[PDB]
C-alpha cells in the first residue's frame, strides 16, 4: 500500500512469485518479482538498470527491504509459450517466426556485445506484445544469482533449451550457449514440438545425440575430457536438419544447423546470424493474439 498496489499473481518463475502490481507514483502497471532466498547480487543486477534495449524487457528498480529481495520490470501480458500452444493447430505464421527470430538475435547481439548473457533463455522468458514486438525477460539474472549451478523456483527446472557444454559440467560460460537456447526456440516455433524435451540431464543429452549424433572429439575438440562426458555414452549417428525441422527452407536449416554446432566455438554469433540470407525477406507482421 505505500508504494504498490497488488492487482494479480502473475505465477511461480524461475527465481521466485512474480505479481502484476500499480505503481502508485506513476499508475504503471509492472511484473514485481520477489526473489526466493548477497550483496554481490544486487550490484551485480542493479548495473543491468543500464543494459536498455527495445528487445530487453526493461528492468526499472531493484529494492532491498525487511532483507528480501524484489525486481520490479515492464510488464508484458504473453509468453511465446502461451501464444505457441495458442497457436498449435495452424502454427506460428512463417513471416512472424523471421520477425521473432530476427528480433530476438538483436536483443542478443546488444547483450552479448556487453559481455552479458542470459543463460536460461526459454519460450516462458520471451514475451510477446500486441503489435509485433518480443522481449527478452530476466536477462543477465542468472550470473548474479549463480543459475544454472543455483536453483531458486519450486517449478522443475527445464532443461529442454541447455546447451550440451551446461550438461557436460563446463567451467565456463560463453555468449554461445544463448545462441543454443534461441536454436531450439526457433525448431519449436517451425515444428510445433519442443526440439529436445528431456526430463533428466541425461535424457536430455541423449535426445540431442540422437539428432546431431553422439558427441566426439572431430567435431568438438576437447569434449571427451568435460567433466561429465562418459565414454560409455552410445554412439548416435547424426539426423539431417531436413527430417528435424520440416518443412522449413534450406536458408533456414542451414542457419539453425549453425545455431546448433557442438562446438561453442563454432556456434554462429547473434551478429553474424542476423546477416544470414533467411532474413533477406524480414519483415514485422501483428500477431493473431
Ligand atoms: C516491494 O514491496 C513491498 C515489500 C514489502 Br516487505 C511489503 C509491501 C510491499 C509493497 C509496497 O511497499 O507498497
Ligand atoms: C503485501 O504483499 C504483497 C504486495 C504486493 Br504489491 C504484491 C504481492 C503481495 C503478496 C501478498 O499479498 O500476499
Ligand atoms: C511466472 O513466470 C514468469 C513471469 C514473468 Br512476468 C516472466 C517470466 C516468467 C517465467 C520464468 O521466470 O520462468
Ligand atoms: C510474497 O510476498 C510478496 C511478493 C511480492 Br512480488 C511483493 C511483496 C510481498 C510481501 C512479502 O514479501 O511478504
Ligand atoms: C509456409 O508455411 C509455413 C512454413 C513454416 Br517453416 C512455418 C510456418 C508456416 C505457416 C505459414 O506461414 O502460413
Ligand atoms: C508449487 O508449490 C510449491 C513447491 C515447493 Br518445492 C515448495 C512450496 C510450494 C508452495 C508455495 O510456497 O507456493
Amino acid at each position: 500500500m505505500e508504494n504498490f498496489q497488488k492487482v494479480e499473481k502473475i505465477g511461480e518463475g524461475t527465481y521466485g512469485v512474480v505479481y502484476k502490481a500499480r505503481n502508485k507514483l506513476t499508475g504503471e502497471v509492472v511484473a514485481l518479482k520477489k526473489i526466493r532466498l548477497p550483496s554481490t547480487a544486487i550490484r551485480e543486477i542493479s548495473l543491468l538498470k543500464e543494459l536498455n534495449h527495445p528487445n530487453i524487457v526493461k528492468l526499472l528498480d531493484v529494492i532491498h527491504t525487511e532483507n528480501k529481495l524484489y525486481l520490479v520490470f515492464e510488464f508484458l501480458h504473453q509468453d511465446l509459450k502461451k501464444f505457441m500452444d495458442a497457436s498449435a493447430l495452424t502454427g506460428i505464421p512463417l513471416p512472424l517466426i523471421k520477425s521473432y527470430l530476427f528480433q530476438l538475435l538483436q536483443g542478443l547481439a546488444f547483450c552479448h556485445s556487453h559481455r552479458v548473457l542470459h543463460r536460461d533463455l526459454k519460450p516462458q522468458n520471451l514475451l510477446i506484445n500486441t503489435e509485433g514486438a518480443i522481449k527478452l525477460a530476466d536477462f543477465g539474472l542468472a550470473r548474479a544469482f549463480g543459475v544454472p549451478v543455483r536453483t531458486y523456483t519450486h517449478e522443475v527446472v527445464t532443461l529442454w533449451y541447455r546447451a550440451p557444454e551446461i550438461l557436460l559440467g563446463c567451467k565456463y560460460y560463453s555468449t554461445a550457449v544463448d545462441i543454443w537456447s534461441l536454436g531450439c526456440i526457433f525448431a519449436e516455433m517451425v515444428t510445433r514440438r519442443a526440439l529436445f524435451p528431456g526430463d533428466s540431464e541425461i535424457d536430455q543429452l541423449f535426445r540431442i545425440f540422437r539428432t546431431l549424433g553422439t558427441p566426439d572429439e572431430v567435431v568438438w575438440p576437447g569434449v571427451t575430457s568435460m567433466p561429465d562426458y562418459k565414454p560409455s555414452f552410445p554412439k548416435w549417428a547424426r539426423q539431417d536438419f531436413s527430417k528435424v525441422v520440416p518443412p522449413l527452407d534450406e536458408d533456414g536449416r542451414s542457419l539453425l544447423s549453425q545455431m546448433l554446432h557442438y562446438d561453442p566455438n563454432k556456434r554462429i554469433s547473434a551478429k553474424a546470424a542476423l546477416a544470414h540470407p533467411f532474413f533477406q525477406d524480414v519483415t514485422k507482421p501483428v500477431p493473431h493474439l
